[PDB]
RNA sequence: UUGAUGUCACGGAACAGGAACUUGAACAACAUCGUUAC
């Protein structure tokens, strides 16, 4: 029903991650989740303890690929 | 550990001001050590 592609990406630099925010401090009124929503995010297990590991919003690679879709479609009319 | 119809964060130089400085003839004469004797 359904087919899977597995992808991989791999960094030439060094990248940058945002800070870890509260389930309360989350909407578009606090400037510190905007302003960071371009970067890698750090989740950490059982919260009120910093141990986790980062990983990337697949909604960041989703608006990526659309803007080169978008820079690709105009240069074969 | 995201949710979708809408992410210019490669949109932003850790930058800007503060004298390791001040003072000094490579020169020269009087002793050291304690007890003996009635």
């Amino acid at each position: 029903m359904t087919t899977t592609m597995k992808i991989s990406i791999e960094f030439l630099e060094p990248f940058r991650m945002t800070k870890w925010q509260e389930s309360t401090r989350r909407n578009k009124n606090n400037k510190e989740f905007v302003r960071g929503q371009a970067f890698a995010r750090w989740h950490r297990n059982k919260k009120d303890n910093t141990k986790g590991r980062p990983y990337i919003t697949g909604t960041l690679l989703r608006s990526a690929v659309i803007r080169s879709a978008e820079n690709l479609l105009t240069l074969s009319d």
